Formats: C-alpha cells, sequence, structure tokens
C-alpha cells in the first residue's frame, strides 16, 4: 500500500529496495506558516526533485516561542497546522518523502525543557529536563502530542498523516540525551513506552528514535571523546517498534581542538562500527546529519564537496556490496533569502552548483542498486 517498509537492511517501496539520499530543513513548516514565504517551500522542494534528492528531515515542532504549534499542553495553533499540512501536500506534489521529528532534545522552545516546564507550571515539582523521560504528565504531554500529530487530517490531501505515505517515518525525538542516568536505563524505558504506544496509534509508518548514535559503556570508546551519554545505540535499537537505526555526526563540534587527521580517523570508524551494529540488529542504517560549516578556518567549498563524496562513497560502497546503509541525509539547505536562519551548515542550492552535483551524482549511482 505505497508505504515506505523495511526488508531485512534495506528500506524498501512497492516491493523494491529504496536507497535515501536527502536533506534536511527542519524550518520548512515554519515558512510555510506566513503566506509571503510559503514559495520558499515549493522552491526547495522543487530543486530537491530536480537534483533528484528523495527525502526531507524535518520538525513536526516549533522551536520558537513566537511562532508556536503547541503553544501549551494540547493547545495548537491551526495556522502552523496548515503550515504542516502544506509541508506534505507539497512533498508529495513533487515525489519527496518526509521523515518527521516529534520534539526537540535541545533549546526553550520545541523541546523536553518546555514540556518540563508545562508539567511546572500545572503544579509538578520537576528540576530537571530529563524528567522528561520518567514525569507521568509529561510523558501523558508527549503521547497526546504524537496522537494529535499522528490522526490529524490533513486540511489539504484529506488523509490522516498516519495514511499518508508522504511520511516515510515518524522520529520519536531529535538527539536525545539523558545525562541524569549513564546507565541508560531512564532512557531505554522510554524509548520502550512510547514506541510501544506510537506503533498502537500508526503501524502503517516506519519509526526511528532520533539517536546520534552514542554506544553505552562497553563500546563507548568509538563515542567523541569516550564519552557516554545516557543512550545505547544497540539496546535502544533493539527495541521492537524501532524498524531502523540512525547516526548523526559532526566531527569538528564533537572533537574541537583534535586534528583533522584524528577526526577523519574517528569519523570513518564511528560509520564503519555503526554499520557493523546496524547489521547485528538487521535493521537500515541511516546518516541522519553530517555537515561542512563554512566557519571552518579557511574555508572554500571544495572541502565541503569531498567531505560530502567521502560520506556518498562509505554508503554506497556499503550499499553496493549488501550492507546495512540505507542512504544520508545532510545538514541542511535553506531557501534563498533565508541569510538570518545561517548557521555555517547551510546548502542554498540554487546558489551550490558544485555542491548540488555532488548530491545529485550520489542519487544517480543508488538509483542502479537493487
Amino acid at each position: 500500500n505505497n508505504f515506505v517498509y523495511t526488508d531485512g537492511t534495506h528500506f524498501a517501496l512497492n516491493g523494491k529496495s529504496l536507497y535515501i539520499n536527502g536533506f534536511n530543513a527542519y524550518w520548512l513548516m515554519y515558512i510555510a506558516y506566513d503566506p509571503s514565504t510559503r514559495i520558499k517551500v515549493t522552491n526547495t522542494f522543487q530543486q530537491a526533485s530536480k537534483y533528484k534528492m528523495n527525502v526531507a528531515r524535518t520538525w513536526a515542532f516549533s522551536h520558537g516561542g513566537s511562532r508556536p504549534l503547541q503553544s501549551a499542553p494540547g493547545v495548537y495553533n491551526e495556522q502552523m497546522f496548515q503550515g504542516l499540512d502544506f509541508v506534505i501536500s507539497e512533498a508529495k506534489k513533487y515525489g519527496i518523502h518526509l521523515i518527521m521529528s516529534l520534539v526537540n532534545n535541545w533549546d526553550a522552545f520545541g523541546g523536553k525543557k518546555q514540556y518540563v516546564e508545562w508539567a511546572v507550571q500545572r503544579g509538578q515539582k520537576l528540576t530537571s529536563d530529563d524528567d522528561f523521560f520518567t514525569n507521568p504528565m509529561v510523558k501523558g504531554f508527549y503521547k497526546n502530542n504524537v496522537k494529535v500529530v499522528l490522526t490529524r487530517v490533513n486540511t489539504i490531501t484529506k488523509v490522516a498523516y498516519k495514511d499518508d505515505p508522504t511520511i516515510l517515518s515518524w522520529e520519536l525525538i531529535n538527539e536525545p540525551r539523558c545525562p541524569s542516568d549513564l546507565s541508560g536505563k531512564t532512557f531505554q524505558n522510554w524509548v520502550l513506552e512510547m514506541a510501544g504506544y506510537l506503533k498502537s496509534i500508526d503501524s502503517n509508518h516506519l519509526l526511528e528514535i532520533g539517536l546520534e548514535g552514542f554506544y553505552g559503556n562497553d563500546m563507548r570508546q568509538y563515542n567523541p571523546n569516550s564519552y557516554i551519554f545516557g543512550t545505547n545505540f544497540i539496546s535502544n535499537n533493539q527495541v521492537q517498534g524501532i524498524d531502523f537505526t540512525t547516526i548523526h555526526m559532526y566531527p569538528n563540534q564533537w572533537l574541537p581542538g583534535l586534528t583533522q587527521e584524528a577526526q577523519d580517523k574517528w569519523a570513518s570508524q564511528w560509520i564503519q562500527v555503526h554499520i557493523d551494529d546496524s547489521k547485528m540488529l538487521k535493521k537500515p542504517l541511516l546518516i541522519a546529519e553530517f555537515g561542512k560549516s563554512t566557519k571552518t578556518p579557511g574555508y572554500t567549498v571544495a572541502k565541503r564537496d569531498n567531505y560530502f563524496e567521502k560520506i556518498y562513497g562509505t554508503i554506497f560502497n556499503c550499499a553496493k556490496s549488501g550492507g546495512p546503509c540505507g542512504g544520508g541525509l545532510f545538514w541542511q539547505v535553506l531557501g534563498q533569502g533565508m541569510s538570518s536562519f545561517d548557521d555555517g551548515y547551510q546548502v542554498v542550492l540554487q546558489e551550490s552548483p558544485s555542491t548540488s552535483r555532488v548530491i545529485l551524482l550520489q542519487s544517480l549511482r543508488l538509483s542502479k542498486l537493487s
């Protein structure tokens, strides 16, 4: 029934294997809200389709207090929601599928902190953002929102989100950390609880957690600077409701002060070890975030293009030899005239012809795999 699914360690759609080559654009709903900026969403998907990118990952939550989706527990801005409706309808129009993250680990709005502070305002005596993972009231807020998003009837397509094959996967939480419990049990329990609940509302779609990919104690030497973070790539992804695994990777951010050589070695090891574990888990692996910032010293675009080439080659070599690499999404695309959103990682496709060609060639090569 046109939904993307998994067959062993690959994605699939209509009986055929599917390899992902796409992008992050967290901002799509935010920009769709304003009728005078909505064209930027259309233009972005038009450009994505031209360069044969097949997936956009984006937020199903607001990142700013001034333009909320969920302004208070269970209270939604309908204009913002209709903007998300448009992101889905417009993605479908240009043959692009979506990964949809349901909450952020980070920041003051749209993240676990806001959920906790909402409970605090309602009488719960919570002192930690990690109370998001344990407090019954906060968990109830999160579950309520899962149900609201999944069962939403799109005002444009007239199809409930949970019935729309344009959505490739839900994502529980972007980049979760649980520093207050490095045993990993708190977060493991939360993933068990939430994946089960979500699948009870929608078992049409795939689900992934949103992990950056950090291992627990025994494999911590693969994590940047050997930290553990309260997640566990192995045990978390063993949860039955989780269909595929992700990693993020930011060698320059995560290993500041190390040499380029040490960062490269960490990066290649990082992908390969997760290939090994995802194969052991019998689930596909998606590199859901990677990129190269312009704020790197002496930057020219060749550094970004060569890095994308390296990541794409690793994905391709794995996929072609029958490994569990299901594809990649770079961070990030911005539309034109969005320089206020610049974070150093932005690729404006219309203004980045060398990078766009690197992206296109990866899509072309993957299209010839079974």
